[PDB]
């Protein structure tokens, strides 16, 4: 149907101590993506004080990011990935159980579609 | 109203050559990132084999991204900016124009809305 399936999510209510823990943070995405069985080509996470905890663990023509304010006990998480041996849902689930969300909203968008393409 | 915005984009036709060039697209990207305003944290670009090009540009609590697909003219891009400051719109302005689409879809998302934060 498409090239890439593509999970915008909201996070409600995490667990803030685990939001603004960027060793943590980093461990759950590159875990996430192992159960989506995506390839990792490159991993970068970092925390700035001001802020929470932002990464990108980039796969094989895709992408899994997150960007944390742990003020909110909110994560804006996109899971993108491509082929369809690779699954953003278990991605997400994996993420769901770490950040301890209580509240999701999440939009999935077919990325190149092939009747459009 | 909200934490960031997000424009979730299709971009087709597009000059195939360059969607297959990692330096240009590097550059283009980053560019892309001057011209919205954002300020680059670090990025990471990597070419796909036999074609295709992915790259991330982190920004301010934000992203840019990019994965084509030279075989078909497509590329899925991401536009995700934080602050009153940083307008996605002007990096959307400048791929559209670096990769020469002849046709584009965007979703523009709002990431943490006040009113659900």
């Amino acid at each position: 149907k498409s090239l890439g399936r593509h999970l915008v999510a909201e996070f409600y209510e995490c667990d803030r101590e685990v939001l603004d823990n960027v060793q943590l943070i980093e461990q759950e995405m590159k875990q996430a993506a192992y159960e989506s069985g995506a390839t990792i080509v490159t991993s970068t996470f970092h925390r700035f004080l001001p802020y929470g905890v932002s990464g990108v663990v980039v796969i094989s023509e895709a992408h899994l990011t997150i960007h944390t304010w742990p003020e909110y006990g909110y994560a804006a998480i996109d899971l993108f990935t491509c082929g369809e041996d690779v699954d953003p849902w278990k991605a997400f689930e994996h993420l769901k159980k770490a950040l301890k969300a209580k509240r999701v909203h999440v939009v999935e968008h077919e990325r190149g579609r092939y009747d459009e393409i």
